[PDB]
């Protein structure tokens, strides 16, 4: 409360922690389905079912411009990616295993760096 705080955790790093993490997705053999944005022209459906479409590229961008508040704004936009996934894709299907594989990868790598 006024003039009371917690301890300040060292936030210092995160910026060039969440940039490796981010890098390490982006190298992973299954990212193909989640490096740009979904085209809306050339898929039926995506435009009006995903309310709000998320890719590495758009995440890299907004982190490479200061448009993250905090790490905690990052891993919303990383779980985002994967929840659109799963609401668009059959989880038997090619693009459905990558995203349930990416977000596995992701939550280890967020719990080993953070927590």
């Amino acid at each position: 409360s006024m003039s009371v705080k917690k301890p300040k955790r060292d936030d210092s790093k995160d910026l060039a922690l969440c940039s490796m993490i981010l890098t390490e997705m982006e190298t992973h053999e299954d990212a193909w389905p989640f490096l740009l944005p979904v085209n809306l022209k050339l898929v039926p459906g995506y435009k009006k079912v995903i309310k709000k479409p998320m890719d590495f590229s758009t995440i890299r961008e907004k982190l490479s411009s200061g448009q993250y508040p905090n790490l905690e704004t990052f891993a919303l936009d990383v779980r985002l990616v994967f929840d659109n996934c799963e609401t668009f894709n059959e989880d038997d299907s090619d693009i459905g295993r990558a995203g349930h594989n990416m977000r596995k990868y992701f939550e280890k790598k967020w719990t080993d760096t953070f927590k």
